[PDB]
């Protein structure tokens, strides 16, 4: 039971935010659903500082999937991708660790992307940002293990959510075929399956997981 | 809740068997703790057939870790390793799937070894058998996903258990150093952490996992 | 240059054998193309012993891809799969290592399968055998590194060869679609690309690779 | 033979640059050894544009390994790490692809880091940048495969080179022990082994490799 624990969930209305908030409420936690814009220097530090005590930080972060060929990407599209997905992650982790290290206890979970694990044919700058996320979480988890703090990542794809798999995507035949030929599960991971796994990864039972990346994508990548 | 579900656990007194049985009892399941010897042709089929209805099959299988250099291994040591770890796994999976396919529901979990994922310097025939286990579970999970049956594997090492990490091993300095230099967790995974993860992997929340190998080894392998 | 080196290639008329033999001839090696049946106990030891000095052992091993659902596989089909792919590999490695250890030099390369890395929907017993191969080669490579002997594996799929990708397979529409949706390369790896990589892995330049599995499958698995 | 081919190697005096330049000269290529500072916006585009025809782009990029705990890293140290390792990689790939796509032929090889694959206990911002590199190269390789261009990465560690493994590091006892307990090879990969593998990956024999990450670290990671 995550009873009387404070769980902050970023971009709570987007990506996995809704399901995460529901799931952490049902487990009995005090959920702080942050909707702040995170693009500006210092914004992520501000979210953490405004919250006071954090027991669990769930980095739910997302942008629309860019469609740009790799040679026509601007330096600005690139730096926007990293300003949305990468720089806030670092600000928030660095702001929240000190209190978890002091308490010798705490949970950080990244809701990252399997596009860092299996290259896409059009999301080159998206894939780069998501890879920065995964490698950072790995390194921070190894660091923080020494202090009793667990930092881990989900690497997901083909999960039902409004940002990357809304119904309009699901109706396209390209998606139909991507499921047939690439997803052994043969269906989308439901938002609630994903969020229950997140809850497990933020429980004491999961104190043995430090710096680990868990793929959640119906067998699309293993 | 795994309420009124039948969970069969092989070699229940060895390796992870005790912790698994405790954990599945606490989740409210009817636990069948099998202690049969499995070496003989047909023995594993007999265990499954004697049990009648299986909702969850947990393949807890183990032998002592052999110390033999690769060029001095006999054909008989080899075939004994496979007769203990591999052939019973196949008999039991093939015996239990038909009822799970008919019910369009069921769970198979292999308690396998990370030695299949990171080569050891002396367990060549042990590592081969454990690799057969992992690749089989992968293939069977992809097959059975079509029928609503989830077949997955834990790939573990550095978990507290009497077979591979009894106190005498823990006192040796080679182990002291293996933890220091190879296990980011800095301690053994407890038997109960491992068994709780097994329970989660055999719950409905985990219906999204088919044919997946989950490393459970404190960051020894990722 | 592999000049005046003896390179033994098993099942030389099947799978990658032709291309391997051509490629190792062109690099200037003395190629021993073995066509022996390997099913019987002792057959693989006999091949190695008949050859005298081996500098490079290339374990090219294959059987037809079985089509059997996992629950209808017989114990005999299973043990035949392992008798063709697994037990000869062990006999031959254990027979050839002593002379390589004495010379503090030598190369063993397994031509294995990516089906051990990504579960297939019908090759459950084939996938198990191929996984035993990969995990064994990993463990033996870690052992033999101490002696200056390099033991490695290719894990291949979607390579042009008469056993798994003859023209009749290539014409089917299921294959057409498997390439479209699963092989980033968009074509089969040619036999000569595969064999050149094998030659590189058996050169001195590759003395840094011990117990490593190299996927060769056009991005099907990474 | 890489005869009469132009091969540009970035930071040619640092990291793997010397060995790469020697190795590509010996294979008969016209080597362009660039020593430019790459930190400024547009600098990498300038290097590519000044070179005219590029047949092979070898992204040799490096900075000193930072020693900073994750919670004391400044936003500026972070953005400097990415400005040295990540933003120039993108500028140079996007500048050089158009001519390779037009020629339906070309090679890009990243000299990346296994620290993206196995989290370090102090290089959190270094690990993040190196992960961005690997995921980007993966995505670009999948994109460019359609055009006959091969984009791949080496993910290395424990290679002899002045930047990360100079003699002073090699004498420390922490390194002594890291080899003993973590590197199955039991020695450093030589610079020339690493560079020969780079040359192979930029040859036609390697046209089957698109978007693939090859670990080169003596078995430290697999
Ligand atoms: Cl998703
Ligand atoms: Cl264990
Ligand atoms: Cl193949
Ligand atoms: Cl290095």
């Amino acid at each position: 039971s995550l009873s009387g624990r404070r769980v902050l969930v970023t971009q709570a209305d987007a990506f996995m935010g809704p399901a995460l908030c529901d799931a952490f409420r049902a487990a009995g936690a005090e959920v702080v659903p942050d909707r702040s814009a995170l693009l500006e220097r210092g914004a992520g530090r501000a979210v953490i500082e405004a919250a006071g005590r954090i027991d669990v930080l769930v980095l739910n972060l997302a942008i629309p999937f860019p469609s740009t060929p790799v040679h026509q990407v601007s330096g600005g599209e690139w730096e926007t991708t990293f300003a949305a997905l990468v720089h806030p992650m670092r600000e928030m982790v660095a702001a929240v660790l000190p209190q978890m290290i002091e308490r010798k206890a705490g949970k950080i979970l990244l809701m990252g992307s399997a596009a860092a694990l299996r290259g896409p044919a059009l999301g080159s700058s998206y894939a780069a940002a998501r890879g920065a996320q995964l490698a950072y979480i790995q390194a921070v988890g190894v660091e923080a293990a020494a202090h009793g703090v667990q930092v881990n990542a989900i690497a997901q794809n083909f999960v039902e959510n409004p940002t990357y798999f809304p119904p309009e995507v699901q109706a396209t035949p390209a998606f139909k075929d991507r499921l047939k030929w690439q997803v052994p599960l043969g269906r989308l991971v439901t938002a609630d399956e994903d969020a229950s796994f997140a809850v497990y990864l933020c429980s004491e039972a999961a104190n043995c997981f430090v710096g680990q990346v868990f793929p959640v994508c119906g067998g699309w990548v293993n």
